[PDB]
Parts: structure tokens; C-alpha cells; sequence
């Protein structure tokens, strides 16, 4: 139904790279990995270059590439993201920690060569030097969630929003809430969706032979909300 969706019928490199500061504390990841939209399935690796991160790693999930959702056969034509490629999108948004501070993201998503590509800026302010976040009290494990999408006729985009719930060592939950926006970045038309959901699944682990401060991470991904 796009011509970036051929793009997506094999299991693609990635490359991430986010550059990020956190209340005045600098921090670069750099990942890769391989993505598979055809089983709505990736598998990254990321590594920090600037030592132990001054944030928890789950509290990056989300900000370090939704092009690899499994879109049912019955909506592909509600699948924006894979018709902006390969010359991509920008996707931003504010993360907006519950009783704590805030992430702002703005990410370059598209093709260079064979590999999808996610170069990212972050910028966060306003945490409590206390809190769950600068104080790595979150858990090391990630929960499932729902993504609701809608179309964004005005940008020729789309906008997303959902309540990440991130578990605290404690037994409580840190909430976190998206706003997210993504445009194309390229001129020609797109795939403008009904409403629907892309529900995610995320398991994060560990490479024993790593030294630097890392994050191995599996996710599966796949749309829903429109019957056949």
C-alpha cells in the first residue's frame, strides 16, 4: 500500500545514536541492532560512551523507532510510518515524569543505505535530585503499553500519546506521560491512519561481556484497533 513498506520485507540493520543532558549532567548512547516489521519484532543493543548514565535506562526506552510495528494485513493503509520512508520522519516529544521533571526528544528517523537510522537529541529539566530518576530507584524491567495514534492532517502526520509505567524498586509506580508528534520528512503524500493502537511489549537484559554502563533490549510491536 506504500512504497516504503517494501523497504520493510526482510530484517533491517539500525543504528541509534542520542545525544542527551539531563539536568545539566551530558550523556551519549550509541545502539544497534536489527529490526524485523514482518514478526513486529527488534532486537538493540545500546552502550553509554560518557560512563554509568545519570538516568535509569528505562526511563530511555521509549526515545531510543515504530517504523518496525507489525501492521496486520487489514490496516496496512493506517501504517504512516513505513510510507514517510526512506527519507523518514521527525518524531518529538515531551515525557513528562509524574510529580518529577521532563524529557524533551526530537529524533531524526530514516534510511542511510540498508540501515534505519535513529539520531536523536534530549534534553531534560526539572528533576528532583531525589526522585526516582536521578536517583535510580526504577526497576530494570519494562512494561507493556498501548500507543494511540491519531492523524495529524495539518503537518501531514501523526500524533501519539500514552502513560508509560515505570516500576519503582519500592513496589510503586513512576508514571510517565508521551506527547508525541511525527511529520515527514520527505515531499510526497503519506499515509494518514484512523485512529487504532500499536501495542508494545519490551524485555530488557544484560551482555555479560560489557563493561560499559548498556542495555539489551527485545520488543514486539504490533498495530491494532481497526477490525477487519
Amino acid at each position: 500500500v506504500s512504497k516504503g513498506e517494501e523497504l520493510f520485507t526482510g530484517v533491517v540493520p539500525i543504528l541509534v545514536e542520542l545525544d542527551g543532558d539531563v539536568n545539566g549532567h551530558k550523556f551519549s548512547v550509541r545502539g544497534e541492532g536489527e529490526g524485523d516489521a514482518t514478526n513486529g519484532k527488534l532486537t538493540l543493543k545500546f552502550i553509554s560512551t560518557t560512563g554509568k548514565l545519570p538516568v535509569p535506562w528505562p526511563t530511555l526506552v521509549t526515545t531510543l523507532v515504530q517504523c518496525f510495528s507489525r501492521y496486520p494485513d487489514h490496516m496496512k493503509r493506517h501504517d504512516f510510518f513505513k510510507s514517510a520512508m526512506p527519507e523518514g520522519y521527525v518524531q518529538e516529544r515531551t515525557i513528562s515524569f509524574k510529580d518529577d521533571g521532563t524529557y524533551k526528544t526530537r529524533a531524526e528517523v530514516k534510511f542511510e543505505g540498508d540501515t534505519l537510522v535513529n539520531r536523536i537529541e534530549l534534553k531534560g529539566i526539572d528533576f528532583k535530585e531525589d526522585g526516582n530518576i536521578l536517583g535510580h530507584k526504577l526497576e530494570y524491567n519494562f512494561n507493556c503499553h498501548n500507543v494511540y495514534i491519531t492523524a495529524d492532517k495539518q503537518k501531514n502526520g501523526i500524533k501519539a500519546n500514552f502513560k508509560i509505567r515505570h516500576n519503582v524498586e519500592d513496589g510503586s509506580v513512576q508514571l510517565a506521560d508521551h506527547y508525541q508528534q511525527n511529520t515527514p520528512i520527505g515531499d510526497g503524500p503519506v499515509l494518514l491512519p484512523d485512529n487504532h493502537y500499536l501495542s508494545t511489549c519490551s524485555v530488557l537484559s544484560k551482555d555479560p561481556n560489557e563493561k560499559r554502563d548498556h542495555m539489551v533490549l527485545l520488543e514486539r510491536v504490533t498495530a491494532a484497533g481497526i477490525t477487519h
